[PDB]
């Protein structure tokens, strides 16, 4: 099954979220997102957060089409997305996707970044996703992925330490057991060449943006 989260970052950022609903795909709102989701036409399971972010009229439009939905409140050392995501983990979906993950602020989308890592430790697909990026982090592993129509640079960017033994099959930049040391920008803006492409590292946080330039 999957799960998405639809954080309150600003609309203009957000995709379409009507594409991704689906019978076996559960919603929940996250502070203005649950706002958000409204809006769409979709409807939260259960929302976290509180309403000082929200608008009196916004509260009452929400409470009018969703009376029985229920709000977690968070514990000001913990966010609300951060909260969430918990309550998604434990759910045990096979996916997890979230959105409203870029906004103004920079270290809201620093801080969502490092929710990818909580995923890492309990293994389980979590990619974030906005008007032109996907987001995702990778344990030591090999992994395929499919050509994208809508985006087409693909870039890896090592997270905790070096990333070890990495190769790049299906790319415009090559790349054969090769070492990545922190904080290297080489591996960005790469590109597919064929229909599947491969990756593979055997040490190391490895995170991948898949993006666009509109
Ligand atoms: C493994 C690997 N991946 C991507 C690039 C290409 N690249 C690196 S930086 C950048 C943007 C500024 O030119 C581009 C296109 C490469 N050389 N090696
Ligand atoms: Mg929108
Ligand atoms: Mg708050």
């Amino acid at each position: 099954k999957t799960i998405n989260i639809v954080a309150g970052g600003p609309k203009n950022l957000i995709p379409d979220l009507t594409g991704y609903t689906d019978e076996h795909t559960l919603w929940i709102g996250v502070d203005k997102g649950t706002v958000t989701l409204l809006d769409a036409g979709i409807i939260p399971v259960e929302a976290f957060g509180d309403f000082d972010s929200i608008t009196e009229q916004e509260r009452r439009r929400i409470e009018k089409a969703a009376p029985a939905l229920h709000v977690y409140q968070a514990e000001k050392d913990q966010t609300d997305l951060d909260l969430a995501l918990d309550w998604a983990l434990e759910k045990q979906p096979d996916i997890i996707q979230i959105f409203g993950i870029t906004g103004g602020r920079a270290d809201h989308f620093l801080g969502n970044i490092q929710l990818l890592y909580k995923g890492v430790k309990t293994n389980i697909k979590i990619r974030l996703i906005d008007k032109q990026n996907h987001i995702q982090m990778f344990p030591p592993g090999e992994y395929d992925i499919e050509k994208d129509e809508n985006k087409r640079y693909i870039s890896f960017i090592p997270f905790s330490e070096d990333i070890h033994e990495l190769t790049l099959t299906g790319f415009k930049y090559p790349l054969n057991n090769c070492h990545i040391t922190l904080g290297s920008t080489l591996c960005i803006s790469n590109e597919l060449i064929h229909s599947r492409g491969t990756f593979s590292f055997v040490k190391g946080i490895l995170i991948m943006i898949r993006s666009t330039d509109l």
